[PDB]
């Protein structure tokens, strides 16, 4: 029994990780096969940050222009190109450590695991949401720009993210591994600010099930209620839509644990209106949503890799 | 900027874990050299479980009653001998992919990573904190022991705990890798409870100042207090007592805050006092402990 804010192992993705240097820019790399992805705002110098033209920077510079370090060994760049707001490094060697890898784009609410990185040396291994507003409560200091994010299903690594840098309010904006930014992002050093956040609702309904599996029951209550009675409450509390789609996907946690969902959905709607009354759930006085359906029952079933 | 509850980077740990099997009981074991570490009671069956006499039922057992599995590749054990409450396997490989590493016992207060594993294989990694009762609060299902618990400094990697055993009130309980329980705890399937557990308070304190380094202040007030006026009101919140040696180690983040150790213990005496009134400190609505002072300055600017 227990319940953590558990990321996937690392290993995979620690064997990929290099530094980038452009000039005085130092900043992470993922070298998979004999290309190395980083953000394509390591070759600005500090004028340029604030209106860069990339395809101008970019053609300027010799193979040479880019320092690629893979702890002590110098990588040779053979080539460069761009893909959107992703710098593709051409190097003489494929990476022998590269993984079964797929780049795959998600949606707001799914989970990943981000290895956060300084001088391609990873530091730190974090759980994260992409948010609705499709930022993600990080934790980057200077350097840390192309940290990735990513999921493991069996053997195959699915990199979904790649930093790029913090909004005002301390929260975190990146891209895709093609260069994609996930929300209305620029890799500019303008102002931005981060739409105004919901909760992911299929995400707390999840946890509260991981609560039950855990012996944690008082907010389960007798009622029942309906999507639309459900969805007018949540609406109001910043709550994103519980679809059908999601009244499926916890079919399993449903079945698993005895409490139907629409019962489950009374249950949110209460602590919606009343809080928790001085009471935790697995240790938590807010409701989390940093769970998905898959990550509670991979969890709670063990799931290897 | 931001604070996430963070685990050290899983590889050099997956690079060392490997499947023990005895008879009918599998669970983990984390080769390092020559040497496969596993809990000794590998070795029970069922009815072993309440009284085991782990050197009888050792004697019983050939090198070659260990099978022992690194992915496909079954390793030969060339020596068995027990100590404290871990089985050491010697095996005729040393393990390629050993780290820089050294094994150390930890306090109450003390964070590590644990890569959770059944089967030999990791099913993910967590933060967690040796708590004032010598328990932890882990994640933690069948087949789970022998999974360990670590730090990383440079490219050593530190082993300060291993998995053995769950307690009735969920809480988990496990050896430093000398095989010495942490806590009053012992490898038997007996009545066994946690002692009443205690927030660690140096921890708290030091997410305090986490929470100013960041830039939040709506917490502190006017006051400063004594020691021992502030252990006072903490006891009776079930808090540790913080000694001299908490306030010493507090002194670089007081330094960088410029808020005095006993300025910071006045605001936590109010928080007890009051909670947080709907409001929240790093998008906690609870005060956070498993966070150490070294963590803090660690991930903080
Ligand atoms: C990459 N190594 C850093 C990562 C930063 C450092 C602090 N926390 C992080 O996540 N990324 C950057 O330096 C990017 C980079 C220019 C500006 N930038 C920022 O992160 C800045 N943010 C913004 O300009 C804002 F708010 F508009 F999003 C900064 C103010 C320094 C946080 C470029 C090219 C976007
Ligand atoms: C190792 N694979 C398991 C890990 C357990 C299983 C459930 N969650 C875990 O962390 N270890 C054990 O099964 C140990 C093992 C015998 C009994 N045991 C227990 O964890 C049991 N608890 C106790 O005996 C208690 F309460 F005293 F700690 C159990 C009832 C199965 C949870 C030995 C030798 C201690």
């Amino acid at each position: 029994s227990g319940f953590r804010k558990m990321a996937f192992p690392s290993g995979k993705v620690e064997g990929c990780m290099v530094q980038v240097t452009c000039g005085t820019t130092t900043l992470n790399g993922l070298w998979l096969d004999d290309v190395v992805y980083c953000p394509r705002h390591v070759i600005c110098t500090s004028e340029d940050m604030l209106n860069p033209n990339y395809e101008d920077l970019l053609i300027r510079k010799s193979n040479h222009n880019f320092l690629v370090q893979a702890g002590n060994v110098q990588l040779r760049v053979i080539g460069h190109s761009m893909q959107n707001c992703v710098l593709k490094l051409k190097v003489d060697t494929a990476n022998p450590k590269t993984p079964k890898y797929k780049f795959v784009r998600i949606q707001p609410g799914q989970t990943f695991s981000v290895l956060a990185c300084y001088n391609g040396s990873p530091s730190g291994v974090y759980q994260c949401a992409m948010r609705p507003n499709f930022t993600i409560k990080g934790s980057f200091l200077n350097g840390s720009c192309g940290s990735v994010g990513f999921n493991i299903d069996y053997d195959c690594v699915s990199f979904c993210y790649m930093h790029h840098m913090e909004l005002p309010t301390g929260v975190h904006a990146g891209t895709d591994l093609e260069g994609n930014f996930y929300g209305p992002f620029v890799d500019r050093q303008t102002a931005q600010t981060a739409g105004t956040d919901t909760t992911i609702t299929v995400n707390v309904l999840a946890w509260l099930y991981a609560a039950v599996i855990n012996g944690d029951r008082w907010f389960l209550n007798r009622f029942t209620t309906t999507l639309n009675d459900f969805n007018l409450v949540a609406m109001k509390y910043n709550y994103e839509p519980l679809t059908q789609d999601h009244v499926d996907i916890l079919g399993p946690l449903s079945a698993q644990t005895g409490i139907a969902v629409l019962d489950m959905c009374a249950s949110l709607k209460e602590l919606l209106q009343n809080g928790m009354n001085g009471r935790t759930i697995l240790g938590s006085a807010l409701l989390e949503d940093e769970f998905t359906p898959f990550d509670v029952v991979r969890q709670c079933s063990g799931v290897t890799f």
